[PDB]
């Protein structure tokens, strides 16, 4: 999978993980969340090789379409595959409450 | 929404759908199909501008950062939103069948 294992190794310019960390207050404005600081979302970017694409026919005929045509490229795009939530420490007047964020990090990359 | 209306009317750098016609024979080397001898596959290409990006919360938290931290920028993908299927004529033997392929054509586009 191209994930943190795979990816962080060395700077690739294909698809892969990029490491990220958020600060809530200085990068986002959230002032609502008082704890953690940060977090490490990372993001998806680089490179699709043409046999990179799948699950969908336009996506699979479009691969097949570049691998014959290349110089007349429509290049897949590195898009987020797995994400995962992050608890985070909130208040309600004076009452510290902690509830899951849906979806924050990013785990792996795959091309469209 | 990026379709064939909207897209069509002029050349434009952000995401939108993009005119393709594959002939299959010719582009993709499929001698299977007998009809049609090729069709508008089309396919979504161009920058995302950052608040373009929706359905998932990594997305929309990267939207946010990207517009307060422009120059350290982790662009969104123009990819395909909307697909449509294509009715071809192949042989079983000497006799003519029509079947539906799936997800043939695309429609639409959004940014990731």
């Amino acid at each position: 999978a191209l994930d943190a294992a795979y990816c962080f190794r060395n700077v690739q310019d294909n698809c892969c993980l990029r490491p990220l960390y958020i600060d809530f207050k200085r990068d986002l404005g959230w002032k609502w969340i008082h704890e953690p600081k940060g977090y490490n979302a990372n993001f998806c970017a680089g490179a699709c090789p043409y046999l990179w694409s799948s699950d969908t026919q336009h996506s699979r005929v479009l691969s097949l379409y570049n691998t014959i045509n290349p110089e007349a490229s429509a290049s897949p795009c590195c898009v987020s595959q797995d994400l995962e939530p992050l608890t985070i420490l909130y208040y309600i007047g004076k009452t510290p409450k902690i509830e899951q964020l849906s979806n924050m990090i990013v785990k792996s990359c795959k091309c469209s």
